[PDB]
């Protein structure tokens, strides 16, 4: 509704900006201000073009250039920013998958938060991109039922539109209720089937009259009711047919909140939402938290990466 940071740029000179980024770069040292007052000030279809000018106009390569004269967390957002924006949802979950390890709070975030549409480019990219099927992939990084939900969004299946059916958005709530009272476990399928086939606007129905039948938020209900990855996702999901805004303010505030930093995470939230509704973000953080979305970012960050990552977020002093 605010919408995002990251604007296009007036007055944009992509041959301009390549030899401002050269100058900044060539000979001894690294002038990474100017860097940053280039390409956050530029959006990412604009920063494309940066690098086609770069190449005929300076005879180089500007990724290549960024990634030997940069380090670290400023490195990892630079190179981010410079990527066309399905190209780094692919990478980030190839990342999270790459090794014996699994990231799961990454594969949950861009699964849950993308659209079907977006998670279809997404997966085509990817197999394109790997010769790998993202969804073979998630299914042998994770088990049991996580792995259905996940297996479930990378499939890109949900039902779309926005048709209402009053009688099966009573059923579907009724059935989550009783789901959470059996005997011997909650039905985990239910909830599960749900949450992962229902189009929006009957889940958003669905989460009212559960609410109007058991006085209870079905957040709570999947809080007490199910653990784990499992309740993550489904947690996810909720949140992100809700407010998807509100639900990455949250995973900023969870990156920086305690001892340390995760910054994976902030970096991939603060890069790919700066274009899209990091307005609703700041708006969202302030409102849970008591606190900017800014002062957090000064407070947990430093050096060049502080300073992108403030010109992302906007604002505020
Ligand atoms: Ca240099
Ligand atoms: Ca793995
Ligand atoms: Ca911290």
């Amino acid at each position: 509704t605010k919408g995002g940071t990251v604007k296009a740029a007036s007055g944009f000179n992509a041959m301009e900006d390549a030899q401002t980024l050269r100058k900044a770069m060539k000979g001894l040292g690294t002038d990474e201000d100017a860097i940053i007052s280039v390409l956050a000030y530029r959006n990412t279809a604009q920063r494309q073009e940066i690098r086609t000018a770069y190449k005929s106009t300076i005879g180089r390569d500007l990724i290549d250039d960024l990634k030997s004269e940069l380090s670290g967390n400023f490195e990892q957002v630079i190179v981010g920013m410079m990527t066309p924006t399905v190209l780094y949802d692919v990478q980030e979950l190839r990342r999270a998958m790459k090794g014996a390890g699994t990231d799961e709070g990454c594969l949950i975030e861009i699964l849950a938060s993308r659209t079907p549409e977006e998670i279809r480019r997404i997966s085509q990219t990817y197999q394109q991109q790997y010769g790998r099927s993202l969804e073979d992939d998630i299914r042998s990084d994770t088990s049991f039922m996580f792995q259905r939900v996940l297996v479930s969004l990378s499939a890109g299946g949900r039902d779309e539109g926005n048709y209402l059916d009053d009688a099966l958005v009573r059923q579907d709530a009724q059935d989550l209720y009783e789901a959470g009272e059996k005997k011997w476990g909650t039905d985990e399928v239910k909830f599960l089937t749900v949450l992962c086939s229902r189009n929006r606007n009957h889940l958003l129905h669905v989460f009212d009259e559960y609410k109007r039948i058991s006085q209870k938020d079905i957040e709570q209900s999947i809080k007490s009711e199910t653990s784990g990855s499992f309740e993550d996702a489904l947690l996810a999901i909720v949140k992100c047919m809700r407010n998807k805004s509100a639900y990455f303010a949250e995973k900023l505030y969870k990156s920086m909140k305690g001892l340390g930093t995760d910054d994976n995470t902030l970096i991939r939230v603060m890069v790919s939402r700066a274009e899209i509704d990091m307005l609703d973000i700041r708006a969202h953080f302030k409102r849970l938290y008591g606190k900017s979305l800014y002062s957090f970012i000064k407070g947990d960050t430093s050096g060049d990466y502080r300073k992108v990552l403030l010109v992302l977020c906007g604002g505020d002093d």
